[PDB]
């Protein structure tokens, strides 16, 4: 909508207070005009028709419990935009400042979030398995990164390509979490998963096997569930990325960490320059080695660490 840019205040899913960019025109709308062509947040009103209604508020104050998932979806989309712009010189997910749209309150008791090719969609969870999914910055950044992947490498959501697609989203989701410095860790979804249980999460990058995902290529899932294991076998790639950044010894193979910043740069380059829709794990290794080579030289520590990490998880 056309109107006056302003700033509202609200409370997120976890009860934290934050400022959000809104737009005033009779009502205050969740429309942020300060980033690209805008960030727009919609109310799906417990239905499955999308996008729903552009979120309208009478007084520019968002403290109702019904408001919380909208506040965080809007706010964390902003933070994710800033990350990609400031760190990777990328303007929105298409590189041309495309408007970012999110709907919250999707369906009833819906325990998921997703990018549907056009926008983000967040369920409220059932209150037991999940609380509203936009309360997790790593969740929001994970989803938005699917959009980036869609417009760049175009990794098919299936088998090894899909696993890479999933891992890329976990990696950048985590990097965004570190960027905003909000209780950062190498776990996925811990802020909104199982409010009854402390210390757990949906997936772990540092130790995928903690929740039954493979941390080695020999333990890959070869069946047909989950589109050929795209959320399962991502563990293999997630562990490799964890090792590149932090280092460690894994199945007897030692890896010197080179840190988060370089991890981001290497994988961003691989994603945007070298990966293709049908890339498999072995091609990912080659892309990553080549990207580090481009950035730091063929005899750098960086190239060496990327090699050791993939060696460690059994990807040749
Ligand atoms: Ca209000
Ligand atoms: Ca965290
Ligand atoms: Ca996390
Ligand atoms: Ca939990
Ligand atoms: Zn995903």
């Amino acid at each position: 909508i056309t109107g006056t840019s302003t700033v509202g205040v609200g409370r997120g899913v976890l009860g934290d207070q934050k400022n959000i960019n809104t737009t005033y025109s009779t009502y205050y709308y969740l429309q942020d005009n300060t980033r690209g062509n805008g960030i727009f947040t919609y109310d799906a009103k417990y239905r499955t028709t999308l996008p729903g209604s552009l979120w309208a508020d009478a007084d520019n104050q968002f403290f109702a419990s019904y408001d919380a998932p909208a506040v965080d979806a809007h706010y964390y989309a902003g933070v994710t935009y800033d990350y990609y712009k400031n760190v990777h010189n990328r303007l929105s997910y298409d590189g041309n400042n495309a408007a970012i749209r999110s709907s919250v309150h999707y369906s009833q008791g819906y325990n998921n979030a997703f990018w549907n090719g056009s926008q983000m969609v967040y369920g409220d969870g059932d209150g037991q398995t999940f609380i509203p999914l936009s309360g997790g910055i790593d969740v929001v950044a994970h989803e938005l990164t699917h959009a980036v992947t869609d417009y760049t490498a175009g990794l098919i959501y299936q088998n090894e390509s899909g696993a890479i697609n999933e891992a890329i989203s976990d990696i950048f989701g985590t990097l965004v979490e570190f960027y905003a410095n909000k209780n950062p860790d190498w776990e996925i979804g811990e802020d909104v998963y199982t409010p009854g249980i402390s210390g757990d999460s949906l997936r772990s990058m540092s130790d995928p096997a903690k929740y039954g995902d493979p941390d080695h290529y020999s333990k890959r899932y070869t069946g047909t569930q989950d589109n050929g294991g795209v959320h399962i076998n991502s563990g293999i790639i997630n562990k490799a990325a964890y090792l590149i950044s932090q280092g460690g010894t894994h199945y007897g193979v030692s890896v010197v960490g080179i840190g988060r910043d370089k991890l981001g740069k290497i994988f961003y380059r691989a994603l945007t320059q070298y990966l293709t829709p049908t890339s498999n794990f072995s091609q990912l290794r080659a892309a990553a080695v080549q990207s580090a080579t481009d950035l730091y030289g063929s005899t750098s520590q960086e190239v060496a660490s990327v090699k050791q990490a993939f060696d460690a998880v059994g990807v040749k």
